[PDB]
């Protein structure tokens, strides 16, 4: 019975063998899984960069933006006031006339 | 003759266990992967939030600009127009002098 | 001691048993992992498309408030210009009245 013990545990092995075979393929499988981990880390990053740029620049130009408005609407208020003035001294020219 | 399949009995499960040993350092990879996935995730989600401010913002910018162009052109129009008005009182203020 | 050999190399194996099956478990965990980075890898990528998109975009803008600003700027100027010939001609007019 000794020598059937042993056969047991000869085909035992064998299978735990075939086992090991198997889960040896993962050792590979986790670094690729890491080395991709830290690819997309990288890119990740670049993203976040490249949003705070654009972020940066929508500011600058709501400002920007903001800045041409005044300076136009002052612009445009002094002309129609200059307009005014001129449309003040037409009635005295006419006036003056008559 | 036993004694000489105990022998490489006992050698093949040395290495196993090598093997083994080797092998159970992936538990904790594997881990630690899965929160780095975790984490990316966390990361991405953000920046595509953060994409979508961006998108939103430019597209009101976009539209206020155009708001702004027609507002501006009318005005200018307007002003044109008052200046055209005073170009005739001028012309008429001339020919009642001579 | 062979028969003691023997149920030491049982235990033995009965262990290994217990630690394969506590790797085995990984299989499915790594396969899972490798699916998240994957998913994980399209959401970068659609995010770095539409940050592409919203930088040329930001772009345009910029440059079209540029365009806005000579072309206001130069119409402004031209209005300035128009008065500033009525104001001379109500100079003469008033010179040529007394
Ligand atoms: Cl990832
Ligand atoms: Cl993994
Ligand atoms: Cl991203
Ligand atoms: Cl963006």
């Amino acid at each position: 019975q000794i020598e059937d013990k042993i056969e047991e545990i000869l085909s035992k092995i064998y299978h735990i063998e075939n086992e090991i075979a198997r889960i040896k393929k993962l050792i590979e499988k986790v670094d690729q899984n890491t080395a991709d981990i830290t690819t997309n880390t990288n890119s990740i990053n670049q993203n976040t960069t490249d949003i705070a740029t654009n972020t940066t620049n929508i500011n600058n130009l709501s400002d920007s933006i903001t800045t041409l408005m005044k300076q136009i609407e002052d612009k445009i208020e002094e002309i129609l006031s200059k307009i005014y003035h001129i449309e003040n001294e037409i009635a005295r020219i006419k006036k003056l006339i008559k």
